[PDB]
């Protein structure tokens, strides 16, 4: 039905992608919920973690997939999440990944946001669709935040 569970799922993670690559672009807002709140911590602590392969593969990246960024991070998104169980650390570094690309290429250029989120938003919002609600939706990733 409109604005179903799988609307609601992807249109919430479509806005927080959005964030994320807007706070990795240079734009400095209060978080625009409190998913957001969560993501921007998380994410950026994953990337200091492992600062040097993130921003290679990024390199490597645009430096390969400038034709169509979408697909190839389609494909980046599958092998981020592997075959394992998935967990919020597996969707934090898809975050990661898509900010460092976002910064970036604001330091090389300007805007391929627009076509990253809704990549973002159409992977977990619609393939991962069972996975997300199983786990509590955003509102599970929130808990998931304040005991990390």
């Amino acid at each position: 039905g409109p604005l179903s569970m799988s609307c609601w799922l992807r249109e919430q993670t479509l806005l927080l992608a959005e964030d994320y690559i807007s706070f990795c672009s240079g734009i400095q807002q209060t978080p625009p919920s409190e998913s957001a709140e969560a993501m921007r911590y998380l994410a950026k602590e994953m990337e200091q973690q492992h600062r040097t392969k993130f921003r290679s593969l990024s390199q490597e990246f645009l430096d390969t997939c400038g034709a169509d960024p979408s697909k190839c991070l389609q494909s980046v998104m599958r092998e981020l999440v592997g075959d394992g169980k998935m967990n919020w650390g597996r969707v934090v570094s898809i975050f990661t990944f898509t900010g460092v690309l976002a910064s970036e290429l604001l330091s090389r250029g300007e805007e391929g946001s627009r076509r990253l989120a809704e990549t973002i938003a159409d992977y977990l919002g619609g393939e991962k669709q069972d996975w997300l609600v199983e786990n509590g939706g955003w509102e599970g990733f929130c808990r998931f935040f304040h005991n990390a």
